[PDB]
């Protein structure tokens, strides 16, 4: 039995520039964690608190996101390098900015998903293309979620009442079409 | 014992004027389904998640009633005929202008039903007119409700609040007065 | 933030042809759907009750199939365009014919699947291909379920008295191996 | 306050065509539940157990709706009229032949309605097709209902085999589609 690079028996080896690939991408699903985090923030400043709850809990979710990949490096005995984390944008002008940045967020995430999806397929890395496939699906709920929260928002056309009304739908849970 | 169109014993004949427009009448029905539809899909497009919700349902209930229908042809031991179906309208300018085209398909749905009613009435076809009575009593209750929902729409004036407000009320359920 | 089609923030574009094709697809499930209608109006009209069940319960799901394509769709951002149907068959010289028919039709849903899926392989539309997994295992139950119900009807060879057991045994919700 | 012809305080006379055309139909339901029972008795002497409870039960249903005519009568204030009932027929050479007998029976305890139904239209008798309009609408159920038993029985092409799975079928309870 052969020990992979984390000391672990190992199943298959696998490819530097995959492993790579799967490491920058746990950044990137951390640096979406802060983001969301910094947004919470901006939000509960502005007295937001429907906003706030939401994009705290969404701070958390994808914390757990990245955790659950690293839990794969671990289960294919490879090494994890958790990297320095840039600090996340804090300024907007609006809430309708902010959630732009938000639902662009998202579809960066995926962007990045998909770029280790091709290169696993390159490689013919079977257990890694498995294993992003429920990610890509919640990332498509994901996308069609923030949509609806970035068009609602819009929609609102900058009023503070339809802005209130959106906050209250938030902080009741109603987050999705 | 005779032996109806369809193959099973006939109580008693129907004029064929009358099967042919009972025949079209599904037709309406599954075409006021699909019209539903696409006002659903309509409104998802720009996140009116309570509107969507309420088409997608009013979209089932038309097909239910359609098949009622089928039904119906059945125990008269009748051939249903199963029609070409249209595409529907998809595009509209304002929820305005939709939930007119809503309410007008609803009347144009009763005065269906109520030629199929004269006719049976001209044939003295009595299982039909106390076949179609309890539909009609629904589509004055459906008529109501969709003038109710175009008045409301109408009242907002185009206000994006007020038609949140309003797709807020729908996802609840409160779609009547 | 770009916006799609169908005016929604858009995370990637699709191309034309993948379009295309999942707009066709739509058609091909309500056309499946209202041909699964026409064959319980078969079965009604000669009294096998537990078919006519099964069938209704057929055309409703396949209908839920074809409106779950249509909200992928909009979570893409991409324009929806509901199309003419055709009518179904509605003649059958025997329940095995009609049984050959819905298992035909089972299978030819699947190949649609399949068509677009290796667009979207081509296009490295990952979404896509994720969405399709699940309808592609839910299509190999299907197909596995109206081979068992077929070939119970054939097994049958037409006596009556085999076909109003089957019939019970559908009535009833047997309907897999 | 005037008196009606069986005593009681008089809302609106009944024209006596009419009175004499429900004391009539009242006679066809009283013969049609004797009918129902010697049908039962004959499937009882087969030892078609099913089809005897069904019968039963259909002779007392009959009973019950000739009773619910005489209460109308008392509610118009006019007078019954119970009749002499003829035998039934009591002697058939099969099952299809007995129930082809009673689908007749029951289209023409239908056509009877019909026929009270248009002179209480002729005269203007609004209480009187209100009172009716229930009552045909159990009659297309009833007729739906005997021409799938009918239909069933003559699918089953006096088989034996087949009679004995139906007869099981109606002792359980399974009478409609």
């Amino acid at each position: 039995v052969a020990q992979g690079p984390n000391g672990r028996a190992l199943a298959e080896s696998m490819n530097p520039d995959l492993l790579s690939a799967i490491q920058q991408h746990i950044s990137i699903e951390r640096y979406a964690s802060v983001t969301y985090l910094a947004m919470s923030i901006w939000c509960a400043e502005r007295e937001l608190a429907g906003f706030y709850q939401f994009f705290d809990g969404e701070a958390k979710d994808e914390q757990s996101h990245a955790v659950h990949f690293t839990q794969y490096l671990i289960a294919r005995s490879q090494s994890n390098d958790l990297q320095t984390l840039d600090a996340p944008r804090q300024n907007w002008d609006s809430l309708a900015s902010l959630m732009a940045t938000a639902f662009q967020m998202e579809a960066d995430t995926t962007s990045s998903i998909q770029s280790v999806y091709a290169l696993a397929e390159r490689n013919s890395d079977t257990r890694t293309t498995v294993f992003l496939d429920p990610l890509i699906e919640a990332q498509i709920q994901s996308e069609d979620q923030f949509a609806y929260l970035l068009g609602r928002v819009k929609f609102a056309n900058g009023d503070p009442t339809a802005l209130l009304v959106i906050d209250n739908e938030l902080r009741a849970g109603q987050t999705q079409r």
